[PDB]
């Protein structure tokens, strides 16, 4: 089945882009993803940079995630991300999005060897 570093770039990273271009952007790629298939997952962020970049932010500043794991990272630069949050309106099988760009870190846990990310904790 896919693994935690594959579920990791499909559901946060966008290299493609470096930014979200529209009021649609989330609506696009949370289906796009597949994070509307089951469910619509309530948040999500999205990271527009390298995939590289965001590997190496496993080798960043350690930090306790959310959840108290010791395995969280938080990048030294700032990064290009975009958050997608429920509409109101938001009913499945039509799940809706609000889009909102922000420069900020980002906080990842890893795990593995290649040490990468497995999960986005959060944008500070």
């Amino acid at each position: 089945k896919e693994t935690a570093a594959a579920k990791f770039e499909r559901q946060h990273m966008d290299s493609s882009t470096s930014a979200a271009s529209s009021s649609n952007y989330c609506n696009q790629m949370m289906k796009s993803r597949n994070l509307t298939k089951d469910r619509c997952k309530p948040v999500n962020t999205f990271v527009h940079e390298s995939l590289a970049d965001v590997q190496a932010v496993c080798s960043q500043k350690n930090v306790a995630c959310k959840n108290g794991q010791t395995n969280c990272y938080q990048s030294y630069s700032t990064m290009s991300i975009t958050d997608c949050r429920e509409t109101g309106s938001s009913k499945y099988p039509n799940c809706a999005y609000k889009t909102t760009q922000a420069n900020k870190h980002i906080i990842v846990a890893c795990e593995g060897n290649p040490y990468v990310p497995v999960h986005f904790d959060a944008s500070v």
